């Protein structure tokens, strides 16, 4: 082969659907044609996978249209099948997956959990990672335990009594009732009273079996683009400023933007995040910097500040992404490496 | 009857128990409630589907490849299906697979995106417990007594990195162990500077990150937990050789729970502990894909507590389906709005 084939993964049932197909779009749209031969996978509404091996049509249309044309194939998975890992429902190659699926399924560690199993190469977070930053709370839980910053918060599970709670929080620190793991704000309620607490908090409990409750701090929302794998680098700081208005030219100190680059970078290696990561942190008045969040895939569109906030930073999107895909296919032959060495020696 | 598939084997170094755990679970599931497949992933990952659970008894899996009785299946996005165009029929699944890929979070993923039913730990709690860094990174922060750990990765300098464990922890014996990998072979006694560092290289060979834990004198205890929302603790069993202080007794099955809860796990787990001359406990692991076979401590200390195993798979499958049930009622909910 003259070129790599690169799979790219978008839909998914998640209410991130629309955006991981403009995310894809993108990636589509800006990997080098030079370097690769480009798939795109498309998981519809109900779950169901169509291969889209032209391109160039995905770009034109959208998927649903393609899999009413009958342009995209159904298929399935070759299981053990390491090199030509998708069988129409004729076996398609990839040497690397590019999941592209936000929120549920594709941040959550299942697509990557699939993925694993596949042997196949692909970007950004394993299975682990994903897992641990698609729930905040337990994201939260180990950047605190490892000394990092972050902005403060109190778990509840619906077993747990409600009563209390709110009065308990504001002495502690407006407040927020969060899905531990949907980004929706739907599913994000801000509270102001005790009826409002407990109002949000059974809310909440409709769409998500865990929740959190954070303080309202006041301060900026700054974004820091992580990319790489054991030596991750940040990208000059971006800013988002909720109505969402985005920048890539914030005016932070000398200080504080070399503490969200460093935080950015030891977060990532915290999680053991691989390939990429947007950090989302809240700066105080007081330049207090904390992180908030940890966006294992963060939006890829030709807007999206993580591609953006690179690009500022002297790192072109091709080029982003031909690091994104060396990186994944660097940890993949790393991890086979360790996985047959041990093997060898346990069998022996 | 419900459609139960039994996955066993994969690609870890836990293969032959998987097997062994699955062979007991298909001996064991009530008949009468259940029709059985089992679905086989041989060591190069491939998939293969069993769907007459009698054959599985008889004979090892690899013979039924061989035989071609194990069907080569894949799924379709009725999960299974062969490569006649058949589909097979799944209303739970019972993941057995041990360690890589089976309790790290990678199965449950698949199982996920097929909204299958399934028992046990879910991606996050699988992939929480798996790496047993991170497991007691949780449990502590969460106020969970565990034994000390160290984590190393590649990058980082040994150079009076032992030096320096020996005054945290007052021993010179520690452990140096993969943080994922259970096999013996990844787990390295080492009371000098000279076997740390021949350790800490040899463990990087098989995990890309690596825990060092002081050796602890004291009885080795396991406690089974199972239930979802809300857990319930098997009498303690020990390992010496196994067998199934009131006070003490009653710490593990709280530390058990609370554990359990701790790592937002779900089914059942396996938890692991130190009990100290002192009578101090400490969790070591939580194993959420714990030995199945007929001599496994995690059936065994569930019958030693008055839960005969048939009664327990029944159990751990309507908590599986149950939890589907509301995992589905929330995602559908959140969806409409």
């Amino acid at each position: 082969a003259e070129k790599l084939h690169i799979s790219v993964l978008c839909g998914g049932q998640s209410t991130e659907h629309e955006i991981s197909i403009q995310s894809a779009k993108n990636i589509v749209n800006t990997l080098d044609a030079a370097k690769y031969l480009i798939s795109v996978i498309f998981i519809d509404h109900v779950g169901r996978w169509y291969l889209i091996d032209q391109p160039e049509m995905f770009l034109a249309h959208s998927p649903d249209h393609l899999v009413k044309e009958g342009s995209a194939r159904p298929i399935t998975i070759a299981f053990g099948d390491a090199a030509k890992p998708w069988q129409s429902l004729r076996r398609y190659s990839a040497d690397c997956v590019f999941p592209m699926v936000h929120g549920t399924q594709g941040e959550d560690g299942a697509l990557q959990g699939l993925l694993e199993l596949l042997n196949l190469p692909y970007v950004g977070a394993n299975v682990q990672s994903s897992a641990v930053c698609m729930e905040k709370d337990l994201t939260k839980t180990v950047l605190r335990a490892g000394g990092i910053p972050v902005v403060d918060w109190h778990t509840l599970s619906p077993r747990d009594a409600t009563e209390g709670v709110y009065q308990r929080l504001l002495d502690r620190w407006e407040l927020f009732v969060k899905a531990v793991s949907l980004g929706s704000s739907v599913a994000t309620l801000p509270v102001k009273t005790e009826t409002e607490f407990t109002k949000a908090v059974k809310e909440v409990f409709r769409y998500d079996d865990r929740l959190m409750v954070e303080p309202r701090i006041r301060g900026r929302e700054i974004e820091c683009a992580v990319l790489g794998n054991g030596a991750p680098k940040a990208s000059l700081p971006g800013e988002i400023i909720p109505h969402a208005t985005t920048t890539t030219s914030v005016d932070l100190s000398e200080s504080v933007t070399k503490q969200i680059q460093q935080i950015a970078i030891d977060a990532f290696k915290m999680v053991h995040c691989s390939g990429m990561a947007r950090v989302d942190f809240f700066v105080t008045p007081n330049n207090k910097v904390l992180v908030n969040e940890i966006n294992t895939i963060p939006g890829f569109t030709n807007i999206s500040m993580y591609p953006k906030m690179w690009e500022a930073s002297g790192l072109p999107c091709p080029n982003l992404l031909d690091q994104l895909i060396e990186l994944a296919i660097d940890r993949h032959q790393e991890q086979q490496k360790l996985i047959r060495c041990y093997e060898v020696k346990a069998r022996s």
